[PDB]
DNA sequence: GCTATAAACGGGCA
DNA sequence: TGCCCGTTTATAGC
């Protein structure tokens, strides 16, 4: 283990990636969903063609605009792997569409301090950062200002973290709390 | 399933 | 304007 981002000894496992790219072209998502057996398009619902592939396993959705969206895949690359394969599927459908701007919109990753947390003392000394109320949801609701990420904390020690947009982030702001979550073991 | 979280999207509606 | 819906994912306690 790389023990200079990782002082702790704990690496996240990143879980899921959201990310944009314009096809920069307009396109007709009724035709889409004619085509394509891979895409379910409700214009009532959601004005999007929502398409999907098994490796990497990922959604996209795809509006009139030429924007389009993918979420589902474990890694960045494996994102934009993904959303390299839905342009494609586009252009074979007959659109001059292109992949302009791909950007990493917020990076999902979990893992695990391997000891339990007593959530109220620390939702106690962090009352500015943090927000517990065990009837509405079991975890901890810490938002970290420095870097700008959310973790939800829980008893078994279990953590998620997002709002990233460098997977730096996930990891900093995981080294950021556990002094702190170790501050309040549960013994 | 709903409860909560981050984020992109575009149509709809007060 | 702004807020919802929309998708995905870890988490887990009703």
């Amino acid at each position: 283990v790389d023990l200079s981002k990782h002082p702790s000894g704990i690496v996240p496992t990143l879980q899921n990636i959201v990310s944009t790219v314009n096809l920069d072209c307009k396109l007709d998502l009724k035709a889409i969903a004619l085509q394509a057996r891979n895409a379910e398009y409700n214009p009532k619902r959601f004005a999007a063609v929502i398409m999907r592939i098994r490796e990497p396993k990922t959604t996209a959705l795809i509006f009139a605009s030429g924007k389009m969206v993918c979420t589902g895949a474990k890694s960045e690359d494996f994102s934009k792997m993904a959303a390299r394969k839905y342009a494609r599927i586009v252009q074979k459908l007959g659109f001059p569409a292109k992949f302009k701007d791909f950007k990493i919109q917020n990076i999902v990753g979990s893992c695990d301090v391997k000891f339990p947390i007593r959530l109220e003392g620390l939702a106690y000394s962090h009352a500015a950062f943090s927000s517990y109320e065990p009837e509405l949801f079991p975890g901890l609701i810490y938002r970290m200002k420095v870097p700008k990420i959310v973790l939800l904390i829980f008893v078994s020690g279990k953590i998620v973290i997002t709002g990233a947009k460098m997977r730096d982030e996930t990891y900093k702001a995981f080294e950021n709390i556990y002094p702190v979550l170790s501050e309040f073991r549960k013994i």
